[PDB]
């Protein structure tokens, strides 16, 4: 039965990662709808990753990394 | 304009979460697997090497052991 | 087999020296982040600094101002 | 600021001159790479040995065996 487990567990991960993939396709379709509006995609990418972290931390380290940056210059 | 955009967002966040839940299903699967006895680190490249031709895989194969044993450690 | 034996050591043994030359400049730089954050100073926010003066600032400006300029329209996520 | 300002002029300075350093570095190990390649080495194979050579023979030995089963009990 070991012969058939390992298999079936071979199996199940080729086809989630099947699913991830076509997950990650359909992100990419809406990239590309955003695009077509007139969007843009890079601006849109970080958007989607600051949204995901707290609005104050993301406020604290902004006001430091503008302190640091004027400091040393950018 | 505003909406249009929301509703972008929305729609990719949404994917992304269901993303998420199949990377989480897939760790579980690794996870019952090491738990069951296998090897995962083995489990793994078992998966990477599924999606290679199976020649090509073979030739490489067949070079490393000649860089190998040519070098030594 | 004396040739390939040569050869191929050769040119691993000279790569693996750089591999250990560049080792050796990162364990440096981790050290001034290490006296950095000994001073006082954020290494999160120190790396960042680094990586902005890496780009072009006018590109940066105009990134940013559209940055702003989404995550006011959409707001936060629930 | 002397303190607050112009110590981290000096930190940046350093970690700057640093990446400089091991840009250059990178660029000398790309630049072997390339000469191998046009002498006929396979690269990726060559890539693949340095990674091999930082581990343990032993346990390469051992995944290696326990891979070959794996790829027998899977019929592939």
């Amino acid at each position: 039965v070991a012969g058939d487990q390992l298999k079936s567990i071979v199996e199940r991960i080729e086809r989630l990662e099947e699913e991830k993939k076509t997950i990650a396709d359909d992100i990419k379709e809406v990239y590309a709808e955003a695009k077509g509006n007139g969007y843009d995609v890079k601006v849109l990418r970080k958007v989607i990753a600051i949204r995901k972290r707290d609005a104050n931390e993301r406020a604290e380290e902004e006001a430091i990394l503008d302190l640091y940056l004027q400091a040393v210059g950018e």
